[PDB]
């Protein structure tokens, strides 16, 4: 293990870290530890552990204050630091988060891009991160982002594989599952919601928000569509209705109107998630709080704003003398934020540089988590200086696709198509004329084949026939057309490849990301557990 | 080594990356709508299909080495 550690240190010292400039390792002082005034309170995690998920729902319904979900550990660093936040810093502050802020409804620390990114770039197992954080935070409810039938991947998976992931993740410590479909299709969500209910955890059925409900010129996603979707999601027995504003498109007037209309539609508590990209995130949460939203998603101030969540410390003072307060220890949250400000300086190579709010997001509707990666993807392909060009193409491709809901994995499809169009200098009537000779990206082809489900209003018929030439097109759930994976045969071949008997979490990781998990195991054999190094040593040797 | 733009014989990639595996041998039959080679990005796959009905004469890239945007992958006659 010392040999592997010295091997990694020498490799990074000599050849640099992949994907960043081989800069000098700056001397960092130790991050500031919080000084906390601890109050022993009963949390929602305790209610779930003792009385169950329905009692957590009743406790949320009986809370007059708005509850807070901390997205610092997943979404804040996904939006700002390209998901590169390492378990070392999280474990530096995890106990202080669990004790100093027991008023949090949950902490979003898993799922989304973290599962892919930890394995691929950080060379640490997300299951290991979940275990370490679960040990460090026993009284904090753990929330994960689950992309329905797409799981933590970008493609459809069979239903038994989804159920196995939900079982293993619930056993490992995930308590709240935020389940969403990229195209807001209920059949993609039903099996995941049922599996979460069967595992005794909290199922959050999510409505992805797009467009403007207060704009009469855009009637595709109006208020009646969202109300019907909410009623259908309430029929599935999900515990909490979630509303994902992934690009920060929910205006505060719309936020009041949408939440109030959802409250008289369904009896579920409403969990609102938005990004502060337009700069209106705080006033959107204020509008939803006046409308009676139950839980909102906030981040610590040093990792908030921009494409990330609205600030947890800011939302306290925004609601400080209103009818509803935010349920948080604001003095403990400010002390915890001192740590997060210090460790953010470690991730300077991954800084987006997004210094200003953009109201242009109301036009292109790029999700906050996709803002950095789509720009970095243009840099790798050589059009990174043309980001505003691909942002305009992102608007056009969404219109060509039929004004779809853009969120992972559907936003990746629009991002890949927009990058492919600019790289080849294509335009809208050009793909309609020359698309037969053109070779579209695999994500675009699979999306029009139906791998991501059926969009609202269906695909455009002419564009679909151009994009998929002779491949089979399905009109139903892609999970019905996925072969059931036998976990015994997968465990046998994985043991042969990695040299030891894998766990249930390791078998599931091999099904989610076969090449990525195998590449992670090879680096583990070469460099060992590099997650134990601090971030400047991990990044600069 | 630059693939000519305009004539669909000289096909190429779209994004820089690495060709993983070349399913087709050198200079054999190709049917319209058949995967020949995979191109790559950091997190984006592309199985380039057959532009028409034809056959290769010579192959330009091998297993695993880096490729560029527009670079010559297969010239298929
Ligand atoms: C790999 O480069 C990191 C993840 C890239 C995809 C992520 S997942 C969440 C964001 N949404 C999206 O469509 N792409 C982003
Ligand atoms: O990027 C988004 O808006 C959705 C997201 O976080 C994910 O599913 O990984
Ligand atoms: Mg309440
Ligand atoms: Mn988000």
């Amino acid at each position: 293990r010392g040999t592997k550690t010295l091997h990694y240190l020498s490799m990074i010292t000599v050849n640099g870290f992949p994907g960043i400039e081989n800069t000098e390792k700056r001397h960092f002082e130790e991050p500031r530890q919080p000084l906390l005034n601890l109050e022993k309170k009963k949390t929602a995690k305790n209610i779930l552990d003792e009385q169950g998920a329905d009692a957590v729902v009743d406790y949320v319904k009986n809370t007059k204050e708005v509850l807070l979900t901390d997205t610092t550990l997943r979404d804040a660093h996904q939006s700002l630091l390209a998901t590169r936040l390492r378990l070392q810093d999280m474990k530096g502050i995890a106990q202080a988060i669990d004790q100093g802020l027991p008023e949090l409804f949950s902490a979003e620390m898993w799922g989304g891009a973290t599962f892919d990114v930890a394995y691929r770039f950080l060379n640490e197992s997300p299951w290991y991160r979940l275990r370490k954080l679960r040990k460090l935070m026993p009284n904090t409810m753990f929330q994960m982002l689950f992309r329905g039938s797409n799981a933590v991947g970008y493609q459809n998976y069979p239903d038994n594989v989804i159920e196995e992931f939900i079982r293993v993740a619930a056993h490992e410590g995930i308590d709240v599952f935020r389940i969403f479909d990229s195209l807001n299709w209920l059949p993609q969500m039903e099996k995941s919601i049922q599996a979460v209910r069967d595992n005794g955890k909290i199922a959050e059925a999510t409505i992805c928000y797009t467009g403007d409900i207060l704009d009469p010129s855009r009637p595709k996603y109006n208020i009646q569509y969202y109300k019907d979707l909410a009623k259908e999601l309430e029929a599935t027995g999900a515990h909490i209705l979630a509303v994902k504003d992934m690009a920060g498109l929910l205006k505060p007037q719309a936020a009041y109107r949408l939440i109030s209309e959802l409250k008289d539609t369904v009896d579920l508590p409403i969990h609102l998630h938005t990004h502060d990209t337009s700069g209106n995130g705080i006033i959107t949460y204020s509008g939803a709080t006046q409308a009676g939203v139950d839980i909102i998603d906030v981040a610590t101030a040093s990792l908030a704003g921009g494409t990330s969540q609205p600030s947890m410390q800011s939302i306290y003072y925004a609601l400080e003398h209103g009818p509803r307060h935010a349920s948080i220890n604001v003095k403990n949250a400010e002390q915890i934020d001192h740590y997060w400000e210090d460790v953010r300086k470690y991730y300077a190579p991954f800084e987006a540089g997004i210094t200003s709010p953009q109201t242009e997001v109301y036009m292109h509707e790029m999700p906050g988590g996709q803002y950095t990666n789509l720009k970095s993807q243009a840099a790798a392909v050589g059009l990174g200086h043309r980001f505003d060009e691909i942002k305009q193409m992102y608007r056009k491709v969404n219109m060509m696709f039929g004004d779809i809901i853009k969120v992972t994995p559907s936003s990746k499809v629009v991002g890949d198509m927009a990058l492919f169009m600019i790289q080849n200098d294509l335009t809208e009537e050009d793909v309609y004329a020359r698309g037969n000779e053109l070779n579209f990206p695999e994500s675009v082809v699979s999306f029009f084949r139906g791998d991501l489900g059926q969009p609202v209003g269906g695909f455009p018929e002419k564009l679909q026939k151009i994009i998929v030439k002779d491949k089979a097109v399905i009109t139903d759930r892609p999970g019905l057309h996925a072969e059931k994976v036998d976990f015994e045969t997968v465990k046998a071949d994985l043991e042969q490849k990695i040299g030891y008997e894998p766990g249930d979490h390791e078998v599931i990781s091999y099904i989610m990301y076969p090449q990525v998990f195998l590449d992670y195991q090879k680096m583990q054999r070469e460099f060992g557990a590099v997650t134990l190094l601090d971030t400047p040593t991990f990044l600069h040797g």
